[PDB]
């Protein structure tokens, strides 16, 4: 679990939306595994906006936050799960890592800020949905 919370927004993995988050649609994108809702409080995280390859990220099933290199947003083939068929997945960025399934949300920060989000995982990868070009998630 895990979430981003940007002044009116708040940025979920899709698979792990809430009733109030699809009542409070803003946008979503089933072929990134993202979904951002309108909140009434003003959140405090800040977007990067940057092409960092290199930053931190937390892994509950580690208690942990790893430093990763990390690769661009790329269209990338992900295996069926509990919430998805076999797919591509768009905007993906994938480091050397761990991560299970119950990481998803956890964040991956730059010098920049956020930079996205866990979504994937499997074999000492981690995948990280990308939220570095939603550049309208820093006005109204
Ligand atoms: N983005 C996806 O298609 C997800 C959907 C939810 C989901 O359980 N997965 C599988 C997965 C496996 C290992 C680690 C992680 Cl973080 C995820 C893939
Ligand atoms: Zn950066």
């Amino acid at each position: 679990s895990g979430a981003i919370y940007v002044g009116n927004y708040r940025v979920v993995n899709r698979h792990l939306a809430t009733h109030n988050d699809w009542a409070n649609l803003v946008w979503e994108d089933s072929s990134r595994d993202l979904l951002v809702s309108s909140t009434t409080a003003q959140g405090c995280d800040t977007i990067a906006r940057c092409d960092c390859q290199t930053g931190v990220y937390y892994c509950s099933s580690r208690r942990k936050h790893y430093p990763v290199s990390f690769s661009k947003p790329s269209l990338i083939f992900v295996e069926a799960s509990e919430y998805y068929p076999a797919r591509y997945q768009s905007h993906l960025m994938l480091a050397v890592g761990h991560s299970e399934p119950g990481d998803c949300g956890g964040i991956l920060r730059c010098q920049h800020g956020v930079v996205g989000i866990v979504s994937t995982g499997g074999n000492g990868l981690v995948g990280f949905a990308d939220v570095r070009d939603l550049l309208w998630l820093d006005e109204e």
